[PDB]
């Protein structure tokens, strides 16, 4: 029993983490088989990365795995990140896939410093596409990760702090999240909205928990519950979120519509100083995946 | 910028973990140099266990590190953990300590089923010895940990579930954080209490991401607001708390006292309906120390 925010074991990631320096610039790198990935905002010297990246040579990169220096062949670019080919394939490498996420989805953030990894915590990918990430400084090159029985899923590269202080990156393949790009700008974070599906998760995980002040003897259909959703600024919620809900509707014996008209009230009559899994406000960065997992059992290596 | 709970990369941990089995009983051990150590009521058969130990022999102690099978040539009690002497030292092992821990003071938990790690979190050790973990069965054996520079301060072990679904477990000596016995007893947690100097150090978290609605122009001496604390169940203030939060009053330019107004005036008057670094609550499971590492930008490794 109990609930936490929970990320996944690190272990796998740690052994990636490189730093490179080029220039005056340093950041962390991901180091996977005999390439080393990183953000292409490290090149030297508004930008034309092209035109920059002509003019650099391999001897340009430092590359540092701990103490021992490791040794550039050659480079590229793909979109906004950079592949340094070195001549050691990394024996610490896990087997892995570069997978991007869709908004509603969770990761794990192995935040780092000088490719020393410094600390790590659970985030979602806001409907936006911005995370509310912590990082200082040096943080950049970063990743995001899920891990699925042994193989490493990376999601998430960390690129740049917004004006409001959420945080904007890419996928492995160097595409960004959102409409955001790697060079100043007056670039902001579009108005966010709340993961429906996510809360009723959560909702269930409590139930689970013990906590069952805020059920109902109400229902309601899918449409009325959508038109309080709008309302106050939450997702839409549909027919596939309702079948994901559904093993949890299952274990609790509560139906995903009722669990809705719980929310319907909630949304309309506050918390009244309760709380629920010790949250005064509604939790929607767990995923019915996530609930699942943390109260069923589910290990991983 | 950004605050969330993090917790210290898991690597060096995970490498220690181990599966431990006798009789018809699983659960995790903690494998440094060439000793196991695992909670003792892991062995057969209301109990007294200098007894059954007696009548166990190394070979009934299944061992498993990954696919390898460890042998077990060695067995003693160390009050409530069991210490298995096996005959070979693990190459992984960390630099380590064993230290205990007061209550106030946060350490990360890897969770941890049949010696697979799970999850890792972040937590804080209540005021009455319990800790708000996050456990299913199979998790005995999980360790907390706090990491300095490249040292593993080892600093609890889980045993328990108690009757209200908080955790129970001991220090690496196997002696039990409060009044807790590992046998079946109708033993509940004390009372407990909000850690005050957590609060404070989590309000000078918020000023410096630039939340400011709370602060305030008013000021108390220690003695006015311990008046107002205790009232609300909060710990006493210390002359000493105050000197640890010091070099964040001078980070932000508040002084001590007066942030202590400031959550006077939060106590007293509820939030009306805004929230701080994201909660609705005041959170107590930050120390100063996690804040300044979280603002200023220290790794490990």
């Amino acid at each position: 029993s109990g609930f936490r925010k929970m990320a996944f074991p690190s272990g796998k990631v740690e052994g990636c983490m490189v730093q490179v320096t080029c220039g005056t610039t340093t950041l962390n790198g991901l180091w996977l088989d005999d390439v080393v990935y990183c953000p292409r905002h490290v090149i030297c010297t508004n930008p034309n990365y092209e035109d920059l990246l002509i003019r650099k040579s391999n001897h340009n990169f430092l590359v540092q795995a701990g103490n021992v220096q490791l040794r550039v062949i050659g480079h590229s670019m793909q979109n906004c990140v950079l592949k340094l080919k070195v001549d050691t394939a990394n024996p610490k490498t896990p087997k892995y896939k570069f997978v991007r996420i869709q908004p509603g989805q969770t990761f794990s953030v192995l935040a780092c410093y000088n490719g020393s990894p410094s600390g790590v915590y659970q985030c979602a990918m806001r409907p936006n596409f911005t995370i509310k990430g912590s990082f200082l400084n040096g943080s950049c090159g970063s990743v995001g990760f899920n891990i699925d029985y042994d193989c490493v899923s990376f999601c998430y590269m960390h690129h740049m702090e917004l004006p409001t202080g959420v945080h904007a990156g890419t996928d492995l393949e160097g595409n960004f999240y959102g409409p955001f790009v790697d060079r100043q700008t007056a670039q902001a974070a579009g108005t966010d909205t709340t993961i429906t599906v996510n809360v009723l998760a959560w909702l269930y995980a409590a139930v689970i928990n013990g906590d069952r002040w805020f059920l109902n003897r109400f229902t309601t259909t899918l449409n009325d519950f959508n038109l309080v959703a709008m309302k106050y600024n939450y997702e839409p919620l549909t027919q596939d979120h309702v079948d994901i809900l559904g093993p949890l509707s299952a274990q609790t014996g509560i139906a995903v519509l009722d669990m809705c008209a719980s929310l319907k009230e909630l949304l309309q009559n506050g918390m009244n100083g309760r709380t629920i899994l010790g949250s005064a406000l509604l939790e929607d960065e767990f995923t019915p995946f996530d609930v699942v997992r943390q109260c069923s059992g589910v290990t991983f290596q």
